[PDB]
DNA sequence: AAATTAGTTTGAATCTCGAGCTAATTT
DNA sequence: AAATTAGCTCGAGATTCAAACTAATTT
């Protein structure tokens, strides 16, 4: 009665495809082609913040949104997150959304 | 300037970038449109383990199966990246 | 009025780190 | 042969955690 939804098609984008038509393609997808646009762009330039530069880039809209949802609740905010309520506010500080 | 972007296409058929932090808005939007106020719970290790797989996965790409010279892309320790791997079944 | 949350501290537990070593692999 | 990397181990330092609490806010 329930189709199996794989972990990769909870987050997901819409697309359009070789036939005009808009799909829905994973998250991660995008992620991907982030990255082999960054490395394409390199020219051998030397790297060494590639974990936290991307971590950014996520965190802020998922703090963004999460707060959102809870209409600036921490407390909820944490508990949907699955992080300690501290740790929270340590991250909300760090991007200017305290 | 941003550097982690992503290729979208219009209605006119122009090819822009956009933020890759647009496309996880996105996402989140959607999933939580999905869900009808039922209890989202460890979101943070969802959408951690979303990006982090495709991020060791390309760096993994990039340097050729060395671990040493990924971490140091990175910038976390050979002993995390060799964890993480460990984590997601690459190995 | 009661209930919940914000803001804060404290210490325990978990993670991340460099460093250090040898065997295997690449150069 | 020399050089680098993989696969370990061991603390040390940093981070996340849950408890506590009271003031502030929301219900």
């Amino acid at each position: 009665m329930f189709e199996q939804r794989v972990n990769s098609d909870v987050l997901t984008v819409s697309t359009v495809n070789s036939q005009d038509q808009v799909t829905q393609k994973p998250l991660r997808d995008s992620v991907k082609q982030a990255l082999k646009n960054y490395f394409a762009q390199l020219n051998g330039q030397d790297v060494n913040d590639l974990y936290e530069l991307v971590l950014a880039e996520v965190e802020q809209p998922l703090l963004d949104m999460v707060m959102q949802y809870t209409r600036g609740n921490q407390t909820r905010a944490a508990l949907m997150m699955g992080i300690n309520r501290g740790t929270l506010r340590k991250k909300l500080k760090k991007y200017g959304m305290n």
